[PDB]
């Protein structure tokens, strides 16, 4: 009944293991558009084309800071593109231009028979994550292009005022960043938005880097990325309790959530 829906159903096993079930592989992008550098990461066996996320680093920041979320998302069912910034102190509409071009060349791409990923990508289905002023600039994309299924950001860092979003978004927040610090950043963002479904995980005893690559709380946010990227990308509902549901009620005593927000239920 869902064209959309890929995969078997989930287990919290499964979303917390630092893979899921397909099968993926990489290429580096050989002339990017419109942006610095980039990896895709793209499933090989997803039983049919799949959405788009495009993933942006903080300032002075490189792939390497968030490409951990390329296998981990392309290994349940997407195309992720991670990147590189025309300048390391790029700001966060300018990572947000960027964040944007990347996606509109993995649609390129996906029309290029040569490519990897040709005929992979369902090119209405695409979203956005990225790392501080690159979580910022996911928040700015989201703002701007509406027609994005779904917005995770991590520590997002900005000054704009996201009361327009409609786009579904899931906030990582890291509980001691004084980076990017919740109450001038992450915690306004998710209050202002009253128009969208939404969510806030807090990660406790988290500094500004707790959700990048190599973090020790990888089962966990791993687990809230794909499911909210499943839920909202896929319109898989059978993640929904994983987010709203007896699983994510399970999560709440885990010493690593300081604090989860949500809208809950987030219905059709």
């Amino acid at each position: 009944t869902n064209p959309y829906q890929r995969g078997p159903d989930p287990t919290v096993s499964s979303l917390e293991a630092t893979r899921g079930p397909f099968s993926t592989s990489s290429f580096t992008v050989s002339r990017p558009s419109g942006y610095g550098a980039g990896t895709v990461y793209y499933p090989t066996n997803a039983g049919g084309k799949v959405g788009a996320i495009a993933v942006v680093p903080g300032y002075t920041a490189r792939q390497s800071s968030i490409n951990w979320w390329g296998p981990r998302l392309a290994s349940h069912g997407f195309v992720v593109i991670t990147i590189d910034t025309n300048s390391t102190l790029d700001q966060p509409s300018s990572r947000s231009s960027q964040q944007m071009a990347a996606l509109r060349q993995v649609v390129s791409l996906a029309g290029t028979s040569s490519s990897p990923i040709y005929n992979k990508v369902d090119t209405a289905r695409l979203g956005v994550m990225g790392w501080s002023m690159g979580g910022g600039g996911s928040l700015i994309s989201a703002k701007n292009n509406p027609s994005l299924r779904a917005a995770a950001p991590q520590a997002p860092w900005a000054q704009a005022s996201f009361s327009s979003v409609t786009v579904p978004t899931l906030i990582v927040s890291c509980e001691n960043d004084s980076i990017a610090p919740n109450s001038s950043h992450s915690f306004p963002f998710y209050n202002q938005m009253t128009r969208n479904k939404k969510a806030n995980l807090v990660i406790n005893g988290g500094s500004h880097s707790c959700a990048n690559s190599g973090n020790s709380d990888a089962g966990l946010i791993g687990k809230y990325g794909v499911a909210w990227m499943k839920r909202f990308m896929d319109d898989d509902t059978r993640y929904s309790k994983f987010l709203c549901g007896a699983e994510h009620q399970a999560d709440l005593s885990k010493r690593a959530v300081e604090a989860y927000k949500e809208n809950c239920p987030y219905l059709e």
